[PDB]
């Protein structure tokens, strides 16, 4: 009712921020709608271009381009 410690207006200053981990702001962002802090992009060895989130296709779209042998 008239009660309550927590549950008060929050401004939405905040615009974006990673997807990973989400602590509050994002380094960058993607075209493909994911962003990535500087935390989580340095942990990641191959910060390539290439984006992980995507790479995964998990339950994404019929799209063949092959393994990697290396
Ligand atoms: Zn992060
Ligand atoms: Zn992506």
């Amino acid at each position: 009712g008239s009660s309550g410690s927590s549950g008060r207006v929050k401004q939405l200053t905040d615009e974006e921020e990673c997807c990973i981990c989400m602590d509050g702001r994002a380094d960058l962002i993607l075209p493909c709608a994911h962003s990535f802090c500087q935390k989580c992009i340095d942990k990641w060895s191959d910060r390539h271009r290439n984006c992980p989130i995507c790479r995964l296709q998990m339950t994404g779209a019929n799209e063949s381009s092959g393994p990697s042998s290396g």
